[PDB]
């Protein structure tokens, strides 16, 4: 049935989306690992989670004036996410920083949208997160094999080159 011509992608990106913004909203660590969204989930929900703390101290004046600027009051405050969705990209260039950016900031986001207890607009956050993530960036994703790229741009683990 879904099985074809659908997005395979798609089904990972929300997997590893849900599971990444879950265990960031609670602030323990999974002890369960991956094992369904398949390579990219098992080292993307490391990775992001790595590059979140980081982008995060980076980002923590961005951050910081990003979300103040918004307000998540219900649902139709995801209108705002739409925003940075674009304002994150702004650059003509793409590249996965950006892309990282992206799902670094409704993923800190969310952690603060649980921060306030309105878990109730956080699962439609984390739904439209995803899916503004792989529906803006498919093209990309279709040119970069998707998930596999993201982590073939991130195959580093203590090795630093330029």
């Amino acid at each position: 049935g879904p099985l074809g011509s659908e997005d395979d992608l798609y089904r990972q990106s929300l997997e590893i989306i849900s599971r990444y913004l879950r265990e960031q909203a609670t602030g323990s660590k999974d002890s369960k690992p991956l094992g369904e969204a398949g390579a990219a989930g098992r080292r993307a929900l490391e990775t992001l989670r790595r590059v979140g703390d980081g982008v995060q101290r980076n980002h923590e004046t961005a951050f910081q004036g990003m979300l103040r600027k918004l307000d998540i009051k219900n649902e139709g405050d995801v209108k705002s996410f739409s925003r940075v969705m674009v304002h994150v990209f702004k650059d003509g260039v793409t590249n996965w920083g950006r892309i990282v950016t992206l799902i670094s900031f409704g993923a800190f986001v969310a952690k603060h949208l649980k921060s306030v207890n309105q878990e109730s607009f956080i699962e439609p956050l984390a739904e439209t997160i995803t899916d503004v993530l792989v529906r803006t960036k498919r093209d990309w994703l279709v040119k970069q094999r998707g998930w596999d790229g993201f982590v073939e741009f991130f195959h580093v683990q203590d090795l630093e080159g330029g």
